[PDB]
């Protein structure tokens, strides 16, 4: 945090928190989404908006937990001094830091775009193509953020334990979101 050398790895932590805040804000907007649910004569199998609402939050919660876990795993390496958390060796860590940082903005954008895709779905503009495509991008981008943490960090670390599970949840939730999107689409095969 407040280190006397502004180590590049710590610089990344700040960026990860910034990304987290951005994701959690989208997650917040996700909770502000009112589904097409009214006490009227609408007995259909179309609770799509709700099935998306839950899963959007499942991603939102998992994604935010993931980026915070990345920061955690990274920070563990910083505290121990096993990553390159020294400006004099920043040539090595800086490329890991920027790699993690860029990947985080990748997951941030992907997960944010999914928020926009879900935003349409909940409100009535059901776009299975947009939703599924973005979900696969979310899962791929976000789960790859774990791959970046697999670099430098050890997998059996508890910070990584939480990290791995959170990233897995993104893929799992995105799958479910895809599955649910398929329900609101007519693909007779």
């Amino acid at each position: 945090g407040i280190d006397p050398f502004t180590d590049p790895t710590v610089i990344a932590e700040n960026e990860l928190l910034g990304a987290a805040a951005a994701i959690e804000a989208a997650a917040k907007k996700l909770e502000q989404l009112k589904p097409r649910a009214k006490p009227k004569e609408a007995d259909e199998s179309l609770n799509f908006e709700e099935q998306i609402l839950e899963a959007a939050k499942s991603i939102a919660a998992a994604t935010s937990a993931l980026v915070k876990a990345a920061s955690a795993a990274q920070r563990e390496l910083v505290a121990q001094g096993k990553v390159g958390a020294i400006p004099a060796n920043a040539l090595d860590d800086g490329q890991w830091s920027q790699g993690l940082i860029s990947a985080a903005r990748m997951v941030a954008a992907a997960t944010n775009n999914l928020c926009e895709a879900a935003n349409a779905a909940v409100q009535g503009h059901a776009s299975q193509e947009k939703l599924i495509s973005s979900a696969k991008q979310v899962a791929a981008s976000t789960a790859q953020l774990l791959v970046a943490c697999k670099v430098k960090a050890d997998q059996d670390s508890e910070a990584m334990k939480r990290l791995q599970a959170a990233g897995n949840a993104v893929k799992r939730a995105s799958d479910n979101l895809v599955k649910a999107a398929q329900k609101a689409a007519a693909f007779e095969d």
